[PDB]
């Protein structure tokens, strides 16, 4: 667990608010470990397994 995050499978990039305060967002690819799914399905910010955060 780390940041509540939410993509978008319309642009297929996901999105959420950092300490920063800087809106940032990001595409994923269709590849593995890099799918998009609805905003408030299963999308977070993770970097210990190396996986994108995309959901």
């Amino acid at each position: 667990a780390k940041y509540t995050g939410k993509c978008t499978k319309s642009k297929n990039e996901c999105k959420y608010k950092n300490s920063a305060g800087k809106d940032t967002f990001i595409k994923c690819p269709k590849f593995d470990n890099k799918k998009c799914t609805k905003d408030n399905n299963k999308c977070t910010v993770d970097t210990y397994n190396n996986a994108v955060d995309c959901d």
